[PDB]
């Protein structure tokens, strides 16, 4: 048959996507972490920041830490592809702008308004139409 790495094979494919090439916050080209809560791909820098928030999200390195199928699939079915958009529902290049990716205070104060405040928080359950329009 074939052997090399279990699960990891599916991971390298996730962080490989063109919508993951960069971080979720600092948009740094080269993510080394993944949020189990949001289901996105962050880096060591952000990974640590997110925790500071409350409640503290869940982050796990990509190479420093391993993952299981139940997890991989969860991250694959999510990915920054839709995740981001779902968090940027209201966000509009015109409505607002993007901070800098050098200072933590800036990335933090912003990340909060996305999670702590959930300003541009627009889930799909409602975004799309269905048999139940609350
Ligand atoms: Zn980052």
């Amino acid at each position: 048959g074939s052997s090399g790495s279990s699960g990891l094979k599916m991971l390298r494919d996730m962080t490989g996507l063109p919508h993951n090439r960069k971080c979720f916050d600092c948009d740094q080209r080269g993510p080394t972490y993944v949020n189990m809560t949001v289901g996105s791909f962050v880096c060591t820098s952000c990974s640590g920041s997110l925790r500071g928030l409350n409640p503290p999200h869940r982050v796990k390195s990509i190479s420093m830490t391993t993952f299981t199928q139940q997890e991989i699939e969860f991250l694959q079915k999510h990915g920054n592809e839709v995740c981001k958009q779902i968090w940027l529902g209201l966000f509009d290049d015109r409505s607002s702008a993007i901070p800098d990716f050098r200072d933590p205070q800036k990335v933090k104060e912003f990340l909060q308004e996305k999670y702590e405040k959930k300003r541009w928080y627009v889930p799909p359950e409602q975004a799309k139409s269905g048999p139940s329009s609350g």
